[PDB]
C-alpha cells in the first residue's frame, strides 16, 4: 500500500499518509 510510514511519511513507495499518526487511517 503506499501511504509510507509515519516518521517517514516523505518516503519513496509512499506518501505522507501518516503525519500525526502512526496508526491511525490511511491518511
Amino acid at each position: 500500500r503506499s501511504c509510507c510510514p509515519c516518521y517517514w511519511g516523505g518516503c519513496p513507495w509512499g506518501q505522507n499518509c501518516y503525519p500525526e499518526g502512526c496508526s491511525g487511517p490511511k491518511v
